[PDB]
């Protein structure tokens, strides 16, 4: 059953990857007196004891495997070896292991499936680069015992899922059941690699007990590469010769890189910054603490200079909110613009609608109208069509009437001078302000009703200079009238 | 001609860098069954054949060069060697090469200039670190044949443009024209490096054919450095022991770092995030799909929490848009503020302008005026001077008149209580609202015309408490009146 | 005194780290003809002279130390050695050193404290990996002379503050005062490491002069690691095989990562970008030059596409500014929304307030009112409670009166059709518009005063369809009325 073999293989590879990870750290983080401390890996201390100082010397894959139990490392049932590669406080009272690793390289408890699986790790060989005590390790060999090729495929699959690979795979054999009995299987004196196995399966003495030796190069993929072919678990930056700066790491989604504070931060406010190095502050997008509308803990981003003053972003902004009507639909809007403008009819012939009862509005063409180009809306997500919007609010309005010379003196075309001509005022009936649009233009027009008490005459004015408005323009998922 | 030699040198260095890149990848990406797969480089497989398993053993730069064609690799015209270092599908039907590399290390076709240039690669030596089959390679030597010092300068120039350097450069010679004939040129038994060449050019036997051996250390600059002195082509992050997270790489401008999704993303929405790790969501700036105003494909950035709700940025915002007037000029604006305020004249002596025909406005000093500090505008690009802006729109307005006690009861100073005092109302003539500014203050003032029908009296009021406005403030490249 | 010993140890470690940094750069940056140039470190040139080519060959920590002054490097007072590891232009006229390093590995002047401290560097051994001239260096040994264990603790403390560690520490001795006299102290022929020192202090011949040999592995922590355990000083990206792209480095706070332009940038506008790779522009947040409100040099961030057009961010925005009142307090606001709406009373029975003098407003329940859900405010920093805000500005208003059929024809419910029904207009007295709120609702109501000249009748209208408003909604630290 492939499924069964895959589960065994996944557990085997997890063990293998963890042991290799440990070998690949010459400096390790442990807990002493309740705090993290860097120490030399006991593997690489001249004064360490068994099993940390154990080395084999078969640098050539084809050379004789060690037969000496002080050189190879016995593994699995009946051995105590696991305690030296797992945390001291795997149990509350502490094991005989001397190191509280800050992380687990391998689980405290051996994976359950491996307690009686057909394939188990029987022995580990730390191949030394030289003959010194605590020597560097240039290869890690795992001898897997078969409890009597399908497995190689599932092992390779598990390996590729774990960012490791096998330097090679050899067939090994022993005459009995001892860890010291293992030796390379040979064909005419030539050690048998798995690649040569299909061809030579016929001459394989069935009296032997067989196994596989899996070789891992602990330095392969250990370092980040100029060509980018090795992934980073994280990357942290230095300050003053210490790894005290911010860190970047991926979350589980595959989309996000996450910035967190460095150990050197007196405050917890991670920031991504830009610097021109041309004499002014760098600008940072920084995460700071805040509170939500229910006074619950939250955070936000702040764009700031080094004095902590807000800085500027040039961008189109969309804001999303629940519709304030009975709708629970969400709506989008942009930042508005505001324009001050008066209508522009000035003389009686343009201003006065002489038969207002019969008059029909031609807003696209009326004299004195306010006309504007329809804005282009910015990009929106999905899903959500934005409409150009325009509103007009009254800014000044007077019931002007003809003066002695039959002229209208009130004029609101310039906000700074609206009071400058008082006008001859009648009684206001009010104003109707209409906004219309084509595909490309906004049309804003207005009528005003005025009673002239001097002549007892009722007037309707079209687009008068003595009516001005503040025009608001924006884009929204909420449509225009 | 330098220009000619530089072009040859650029092509030579490109070939060299590509071969070295290949050597420096023990694990490579190939295409099999239409998909990318990681395999061991055939250079480092015990079962590979010629030319992948070819090694020389001259680790010392001064030791004898190989004379054995199964050790060195013959290169160039008359050899088939290029097919093993180029893609199988360099031609549609496939070459005899067995590997479809996912990328080209060197071009399918040898650079045209090198077909008959004065300087060509004649032979390549993969110097083995040990005597095993598929041994690691600690040096790559390129023997360049001269078809009869200027070139060394252009070679070094080309090398520096390609992030590689020469471990050393030796003069080599042969008596005839065979690739196996090359040997180190010597001066009194001492192999001649290019640095020693100027001094010893005189004793150089003119009967020989000469060449240069260029040595490259494939591990030099291979890995990213703690001190930052090696550039990254890209950097990708891991998830669960796989290189499945997001990637960062530069675009061609030299200004931009670009974030793209990882192979593990179920969606394509790359994000840069901040995390306080204090119990609430991380915040992400994420790129999502959208549509532009013409319904064409586009994208945008979304600041969101892990529930996908928009999050908050504290910042000054500038928005750019085409002027909605006939101008095609672009304009900038900021986010406005809104303020509710009533004018504040309450009693008759302050309110009534007794000789309105003669009265001249003193807006900087008039009682009841609305006065505000002029805002500071944020930073703007270039190029684009921002002006403080202010507008006022009518929020409530009534034609109040004196009551029995000669008082004005209408009062709009508090929006929540505007209807609370009805007032004794006359007929409205309207209002003129003016906005003025000094360098530091905004002045908002107003006159209102009212006819009192009870006493048949016409009034002009100054800055009345029964006129209120919504004041909008913002900054813009569009100037104030 | 610990404090004294710590200061000596800090200076010793600084010297050590700098020398090791130099050893760890095979390619170095120097200044020649006024510009930065990469060259091979003189340590690794076959043609270099003393002291660069000096090597010892004791690869085994326990093997005999060199006695040859052309192998070890004499250090300190009486030697000239420092000039070869410091900049040529440590003095203006230039030293006899041949290299202007672009950075100082160690200070021009030896740290003052080390001129007569009890512990000094007496000698340095560059342990060669092989027997070639300019060989790579696999270990750097520093022999520290005691001028007659406390120091080991302070040395280790200084080392951990500098991202370096000791491979080991040995006790050494000499019979006299010569740099060539040093040898490993032994106990029964076994070289004495510091770890064994406590046990064996008793048999230590007091006639000798003692010292400590500190061994550093120059490759330990040299490269960035897949597991993220080595910090980066900086990281720069490549373009076209050159380290020409942008760089990231931490500032001194521990919170910030800073992006700066690459050497390949023709402009100085560093950007962080997102790319979907789905056929449209990548989006970049780019830093550009600008000017502040006083026309002083500044910068800002611009969100743009590859054509340089502003792009879109979906987010909640907070803007901070000084209160424009006498307050110097800062205030926060959000981006407003705008809504056009008319009140909705249409027939006389709803519209006319028949006894307006006695009528009390019931705004939560009045017919024709405008009612909206109160918005939720976004997250705010600290510190700063946001309030929902709402204002209303007049958009159209007419003094409508009953027609022949006793109906009111004026209707502003649709902005695009406000002029469509003219109405029968009286004289406007004005309008009082009130805004109130519960915890969950906004209530907007209005009264209008109108005089009907046809019937000489004075009217007060409630929430009339011939009054419309533009409603602005936003959140602010400035409270609502």
């Amino acid at each position: 059953d492939e499924a069964r073999r895959q589960i065994v293989s996944n557990a085997l590879i997890s063990e293998i990857a963890g042991i290799v990870d440990f070998v690949a750290e010459e400096q390790i983080t442990v807990i002493e007196q309740g705090i993290e401390k860097e120490i030399t890996n006991p593997l690489y201390e001249q004064s360490s004891g068994i099993p940390y100082i154990n080395r084999t010397t078969n640098k050539d894959l084809n050379s004789t495997m060690s037969t000496n139990a002080s050189e190879f490392i016995n593994w699995g049932a009946g051995t105590s070896t696991r305690i030296f590669f797992t945390r001291k406080y795997c149990i509350s009272t502490g094991t005989q292991g001397n190191y509280e690793f800050s992380k687990d390289y391998i689980p405290c408890e051996e994976p359950a499936i491996l307690s009686n699986s057909d394939l188990k790790i029987d022995r580990i060989d730390f191949v030394a680069t030289d003959n010194t005590v605590g020597s560097a390790i240039e290869r890690v060999d795992f001898i897997l015992t078969f409890d009597k090729s399908n497995y190689v495929s599932s092992l390779e699959k598990a390996a590729e899922q774990h960012s490791i690979s096998f330097k090679d795979i050899y067939v090994v054999e022993r005459n009995s059941s001892g860890a010291a009995g293992w030796r390379l299987t040979t064909i005419s004196g030539k050690p048998l690699t798995f690649s040569g196995l299909s061809k030579n399966i016929g001459s394989l003495d069935k009296t032997k007990n067989y196994g596989l030796r899996l070789s891992i190069d602990p330095n392969l993929g250990k370092f980040l590469r100029a060509d980018g072919r090795v992934g980073a678990d994280k990357l942290c930056w230095n300050i003053d010769n210490k790894m005290s700066g911010p860190c970047l790491a991926a979350d589980d989604s595959g989309n996000n890189l996450v910035l967190t504070k460095g150990k050197g931060a007196k405050s917890n406010e991670p920031g991504l910054c830009w610097d021109l190095n041309t004499g002014t502050s760098k600008l940072c997008l920084t995460q700071i603490e805040g509170k939500d509308n229910n006074d619950k803990d939250a955070s936000l981003i702040k764009l700031k200079d080094d004095n902590g003053n807000p800085a500027t972003m040039l961008a189109n902004i969309l804001v999303e909110e629940k519709s304030m009507t009975d709708s629970t639909k969400k709506e989008l809007r942009t930042i508005p613009n505001t324009i001050y403008a008066a209508f522009s009819n000035s003389n009686a012939s343009d201003l006065v609608i002489t038969n207002p009862g019969n008059y029909i509005g031609n807003v696209t063409s009326e004299k004195g109208r306010i006309e504007l180009n329809v804005q282009d809306c910015p990009v929106s997500p999905d899903g959500n069509k934005l409409h150009p919007r325009l509103s007009a609010s009254i800014a000044s309005i007077v019931a002007d009437t003809k003066d002695s010379n039959g002229k209208y003196q009130a004029d609101f075309s310039s906000l700074a001078g609206n009071r400058n001509s008082g006008g001859q005022l009648g009684y206001l009936s009010g104003t109707a302000i209409q906004v219309n649009q084509s595909g490309s233009k906004w049309y804003i027009t207005a009528t005003m009703g005025v009673f002239d008490p001097l002549t007892n005459t009722t007037y309707v004015y079209l687009n008068p200079k003595f009516l001005s408005v503040n025009i608001t323009t924006w884009c929204s998922t909420e449509p225009q009238t």
